[PDB]
């Protein structure tokens, strides 16, 4: 009868509490390495039970937003090495999330112009990345037609992401999460709409799920399983993907993961809503940590811990506008309101000046 | 190569960092229940990599010093149920340090004006504890001269620590810390100079620590002994208590304590200093955490991580003036100055009042 602020052990990791940071793209990057400024948000936020960090990209062609950090580079490990450290220092725990936009990419983010790479040839119908253009300034922009990759290039980026996760073991992370979720590479191999392939990486559920599985598979090489997740979508459709097997291929990737011991499941909700029992299911083919994200507050969060088809929650917009989030929950305090106008870019306003409670004793 | 920000595997618990806090009597639960004072007095200091708490009574005959606060009735237990609520949604693990005074007590503070009870009928030559006199005053008095436990006596006492083991697990604590390091009746079976028994329970190495060794089994059946910690006092002196075989006795312990699993062993220690190759030979005889307290800072805390003879340092006063001790560590910021005339009784003055670092970003 777990509540909010029942710890939680989270692969081989302990978690102080249920309410989870979720990943959150803040654009604060300029030079896409992350500094001082990072040091404050994150430990600001160090109460979280862990903190899963904005996406991070794991190579330049990985890019598809400007002003957003890497972990592909010395310099880069070093500034994630500084956050990691003042997360610790704070009493927190953070995961590093590792990104590939794939086919959510241009020309003009791009390094020396490179198309963006993706299992098809496909054009992501209406969708918008963001681009620093030739004049300096940046702004949303529509993404390009992709290349293919060809078999043979499959591993080059798999080895992306096992030297990402090395870099992260390097630079103190707690864990890694495979971002899977949305504009990323690995969920467009996964959804029918999206992966048109007839090599091994496409036709079947097995295919369609091979190269993700070859990702986690290589990150679980540097974290052990019990220190990886991997954050999934099941039945969105963002970003001009479509799936006809939403549910069978999170079937298959649960029944997959389970067997590989992975630390957690991450889904990030619908709200084209989930069928009844599907909750239900994924509780029985996957026994490790089971995290749930979309628009929770502390009594639906709690609803799911009650209903044993969550482990823990995690709550995005709500961590942008409260630092000390778990602590409102457990009071019943009125939160912040997030301002969405400076959810991306720009430095210190809307980023590390929502204020912590008052509790009349704490003096800075 | 750890640093005091490198996370600790400390038995089965995920440490965020290295710097700990010391186990703090603050007597500021006149009775004996804690309230949302120790929620906040608490909650400033969860940035510690462990909180180990106050020193807290497991029966009425337990207590030496009024005003300090209790864990064998159903009111105790909920106010500690609200202090860890407090600690876990801030983001810290807490353990709860459990106490009997032994011979460290007197009539006025015993119930219905009992003896204190210890191995040995024995004053404590020159020590004081905290009482409150009938007029209603309170402060220090001689200890008196106590019982020596009826042979028979002694699992009723294992019982007690027993039971406020089990009300820790139930109050959401994260492990619980056997207190056998100074003015408690664990040291005095220890010690040859407070133990001069007969029976099983004095005479050889093995007898004098067979009582303590039982309650570890004890509170080891509650929380598992990889939840599970002790505090020592090798060397030590004090409160009249004096030992012949004091490195014999620790060797001993620590190959015991290493063969059931313990998370960790905690000195405090001597500055009548150690020998040399003692921590070595700790290192070497016991293979969990190995914590060390006294007068530490963040460089002498470092070398002992650099001599591979420390696990985790823990801090006292250092933790009583400074709630974001850890931070000043990595910043190299200067400390508050505790101050001793505040350190017990009273209410917030010099207890949740001493200020944080300011940053320049974080708002209340
Ligand atoms: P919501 O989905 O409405 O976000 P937007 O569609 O505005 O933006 C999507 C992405 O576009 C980027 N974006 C959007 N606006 C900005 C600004 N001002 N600076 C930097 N980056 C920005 C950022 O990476 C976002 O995650
Ligand atoms: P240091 O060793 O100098 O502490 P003291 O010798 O003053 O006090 C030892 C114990 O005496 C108690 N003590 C000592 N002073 C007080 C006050 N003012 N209130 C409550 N309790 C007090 C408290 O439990 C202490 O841990
Ligand atoms: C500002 C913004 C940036 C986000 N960036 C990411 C991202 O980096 N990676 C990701 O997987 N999800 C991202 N998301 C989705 C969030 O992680 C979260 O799932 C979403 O906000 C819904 O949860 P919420 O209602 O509690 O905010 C982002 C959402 C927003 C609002
Ligand atoms: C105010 C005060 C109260 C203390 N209370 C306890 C106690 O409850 N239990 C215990 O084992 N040690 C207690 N100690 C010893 C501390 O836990 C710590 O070991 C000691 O202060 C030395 O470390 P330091 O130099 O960093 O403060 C106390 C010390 C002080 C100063």
């Amino acid at each position: 009868n777990p509540g909010l602020f029942t710890p939680l052990q989270l692969g081989s990791l302990s978690l102080p509490n249920r309410v989870i940071m979720a990943p959150l793209t803040r654009s604060r990057t300029p030079d896409s390495v992350p500094g001082r400024l990072q040091q404050i948000y994150y430990g600001q936020r160090a109460s979280a039970g862990l903190i899963i960090s904005e996406a991070t990209n794991i190579s330049p062609t990985a890019r598809g937003y400007v002003y957003t950090p890497g972990i592909w580079t010395d310099a880069q490990e070093a500034g994630w090495k500084g956050v990691v450290e003042a997360v610790h220092a704070k009493g927190g725990r953070i995961a590093l999330q590792l990104w590939h936009v794939g086919r959510v990419s241009h020309e003009l983010v791009q390094p020396d112009g490179q198309q963006p790479v993706a299992p098809s040839a496909l054009k992501a119908e209406g969708a918008e990345c963001f681009v620093e253009f030739e004049d300096g300034t940046a702004g949303l922009h529509p993404t390009s037609t992709p290349r293919a990759l060809e078999t043979d290039e499959i591993p080059g980026i798999v080895e992306d992401y096992r030297q990402a996760a090395q870099r992260a073991k390097r630079a103190g992370f707690d864990m890694v999460e495979v971002h899977a979720a949305a504009a990323c590479l690995p969920n467009q191999f996964l959804a029918t709409g999206t992966n048109r392939r007839t090599d091994q990486y496409g036709g079947s559920i097995e295919n369609r799920a091979r190269f993700p599985l070859e990702v986690v598979d290589a990150v679980a090489e540097v974290f052990g399983p019990e220190r990886v997740g991997i954050r999934l979508t099941p039945f969105l459709e963002l970003f001009g993907l479509t799936d006809d097997e939403p549910e069978a291929m999170a079937f298959y990737l649960a029944g997959e993961l389970d067997r590989r011991g992975l630390a957690y499941l991450h889904f990030n909700e619908p709200d084209i809503t989930y069928p009844e029992g599907f909750r239900e299911q994924m509780r029985q083919r996957f026994k490790g940590g089971l995290i749930y994200c979309g628009n929770y507050d502390a009594g639906r969060a709690q609803a799911r811990l009650d209903d044993n088809t969550a482990d823990a929650v995690a709550f995005g917009r709500p961590f942008i506008a409260n630092p000390d989030l778990p602590e409102r929950f457990r009071l019943g305090a009125a939160l912040n309101e997030p301002d969405p106008s400076t959810f991306y870019g720009g430095a210190e306003v809307g980023y590390t000046d929502y204020p912590f409670l008052d509790n009349g004793h704490d003096r800075l």
